[PDB]
């Protein structure tokens, strides 16, 4: 079997991207951000407290004739950006783009933070990350990609991420039609549960390549690019005006500038990330001073490959029994 869905943009900065997945039966259909950096499929929901819902989409599990409790089952998640969700779970039939999975476990929400309130446009999370890290107990269980693997064609999911624009993310096979030249592939650790690689180096704008290691994590979930403090640092001293902010929460520049661009390799490959993916424009409405979208990872713990540098790729998430990322120009 094979799925393939269209992924969009929230908002016109890329801040996250949403992709339509259908959840029980009659299906009922949620906008989920896909996210390659945890492992919870998850929903707002008829049991999430009501003052916490503000025009998201809910699953109402009492509604579709194949939604089962798990009994006895909770989950509890916080992330990276220090945003929280709980609940209890469900099995139900899921469908992506065409791919169905039976029994999926679906966390529904009793508790969300106050940042996914504000979103109206996620409906929740659809992890994709390894099973390792997902959160229900007693009984772990596994993400969407995990049980459907067994079914697809080949054990691979693929994001293709838009600029300002919509994507695709595939189950089950490569569109060759979707990157120019080879794909460079790359080895993967999953010690911690993330789809971790390391990069051979990078270049600011034009200039020489940087033979440098660095290890870091594909996360279609995290908006921007983190890097070691050296880097961003490099990558921010070519650009007129900028400095690190500790009030604002990072590098800031001068709207007016004209950003460089970053190339981070793959191998021997390079991805060249252009300099307008990096503008995620005024701070707050009406100011000149613009965020920047690499920022310095120094006590996030962890380098982040986030949609700025997904977006100028076509990824390959290979779930073989050694998995592997694969990266391709486009």
């Amino acid at each position: 079997s094979t799925g393939s869905a269209t992924t969009t943009p929230i908002d016109s900065l890329d801040d996250a991207y949403i992709t339509p997945v259908q959840i029980g039966t009659p299906a009922q259909t949620l906008n989920l951000d896909f996210d390659t950096g945890s492992s919870d499929l998850w929903v707002f929901s008829s049991e999430t407290t009501a003052s916490e819902v503000d025009g998201q989409t809910i699953y109402t599990p009492s509604k579709s004739t194949t939604a089962k409790l798990l009994s006895g089952a909770t989950w509890s998640i916080s992330y990276g950006d220090g945003s929280s969700s709980s609940g209890d779970v469900y099995t139900d039939t899921v469908s992506v783009g065409g791919l169905t999975v039976t029994g999926q476990a679906v966390e529904s929400a009793k508790k969300v933070s106050s940042s996914f309130t504000e979103d109206s446009t996620i409906d929740g999370l659809l992890g994709l990350a390894f099973s390792t890290l997902n959160t229900v107990s007693p009984t772990q269980q596994k993400t969407f990609f995990d049980n459907a693997k067994a079914s697809l064609d080949s054990p691979v999911f693929t994001a293709d991420l838009g600029y300002h624009a919509p994507g695709t993310y595939n189950f089950g096979f490569i569109d060759t039609t979707a990157y120019t030249g080879s794909i460079t592939y790359t080895a993967v650790s999953t010690k911690q549960g993330f789809w971790e690689w390391t990069s051979t180096g990078y270049a600011v704008g034009s200039g020489t390549f940087k033979s440098t290691s660095i290890d870091g994590i594909a996360d279609t979930g995290t908006t921007l690019l983190y890097l070691p403090a050296t880097v961003v640092s490099a990558y921010w001293a070519q650009v007129s005006g900028a400095k690190s902010s500790s009030s604002v929460g990072g590098y800031v520049f001068p709207c007016s500038a004209t950003l460089p661009s970053f190339t981070f390799g793959v191998g021997s490959a390079r991805i060249v990330i252009p300099g307008d993916y990096i503008d995620f424009g005024p701070i707050s409405t009406g100011s000149s001073s613009c965020f920047g979208g690499i920022q310095s990872s120094a006590g996030i713990g962890i380098n982040i490959f986030g949609d700025v540098a997904l977006k100028a790729a076509f990824v390959v998430f290979n779930g073989a029994t050694t998995p592997t990322l694969g990266f391709a120009s486009k």
